[PDB]
């Protein structure tokens, strides 16, 4: 039981030896084309690459490289792609890989300046009239609406083909109230993001994996997808006990380095696993009770 183990780590205070121990067992896989010369402008961060076995590549000759990830969780059925902010030469990259992949949705839990500092290029169009053309990957990108809540906003794209013409529509759920290096304001405020995005279809298996997005797409990106993991192999079987956080983790960093990024983030992924828990076995009022509790209007 996720909830006991909880307890028994929070009265000896034994986090940041967990999150210690898991950070020594963590895979390490080769990323030598991420660390290739000519690749050094398309990293946002030198100790954030993605590994070379589970790296998306991009459907172009000249160069196929991203910094991005397939995260597939076999058992659980489900697959993520995590990437990081994109940089102002890789928007283009970014939506080629989104066309690529046949994502439906992008999940970006970070804003543009955070601490002073650019974090993301602004790689979406903010106004319906000034759509944006990336002519190195021959796609166009109009925003078609938006719904903006208090601490997120909710994005309708319209992606679009050049060559060939073909549309499709994107959706776009961003964050804008989760601290970089750290963690929502209540495991309520997430829990009521993460239903929302699922209840998209955008992580449905008709469809490309899901992009998701912080600034180096590891930290926050690395727990919004640990607890949907979770809660989706709770799900398969009903059955919460079956479900071993730290495992679920250790299996994810096989495809990513770095997932979660500190042990209160750690934390807070237990406590939102631990209370969608109550959604899961049946007590379907509980995600009204998160959206009145996370105060999303106005």
């Amino acid at each position: 039981e996720m909830e006991k183990e909880f307890e028994q780590i929070d009265k000896s205070g034994s986090w940041a030896a967990i999150y210690q121990d898991i950070r020594h067992e963590a895979s390490d896989f080769p990323s030598r084309v991420a660390k290739l010369p000519k690749n050094k402008n398309r990293n946002r961060y030198r100790d954030v690459s993605p590994f070379d076995h589970s790296r998306i590549k991009l459907h172009q000759e000249d160069n196929d490289y991203i910094n991005a990830s397939l995260i597939k969780m076999e058992e659980a059925q489900r697959s993520y792609i995590l990437t990081q902010g994109p940089l102002p030469n890789t928007v283009g990259h970014f939506w080629e890989m989104v066309w690529e992949q046949k994502s439906r949705g992008v999940v970006m839990l970070n804003r543009v300046m955070e601490k002073g500092s650019l974090k993301c290029a602004q790689y979406w169009p903010q106004k319906e009239e000034k759509e944006m053309i990336f002519e190195d990957t021959n796609l166009k990108l109009t925003l078609i609406s938006e719904d903006i809540k208090s601490y997120y906003t909710v994005r309708q794209l319209e992606l679009e083909n050049l060559t060939t013409q073909e549309t499709r529509e994107i959706l776009h759920f961003h964050y804008t109230t989760w601290p970089d290096f750290g963690v929502p304001e209540s495991p309520a405020s997430f829990l009521n993001f993460l239903f929302k995005v699922r209840e998209s279809g955008s992580l449905s298996p008709e469809h490309g994996p899901v992009v998701v997005h912080c600034s180096a797409g590891i930290g926050r990106s690395g727990t919004f997808c640990l607890a949907d993991t979770c809660l989706l192999l709770m799900d398969k079987r009903k059955d919460p006990s079956s479900v071993d956080i730290k495992k679920v983790l250790l299996e994810m960093r096989k495809f990513r380095m770095g997932l979660i990024q500190t042990a209160d983030q750690l934390r807070f992924s237990y406590l939102a696993v631990i209370e969608g828990a109550k959604f899961i076995m049946g007590d379907s009022s509980v995600q009204d009770q998160w959206k009145e509790l996370s105060h999303e209007d106005l």
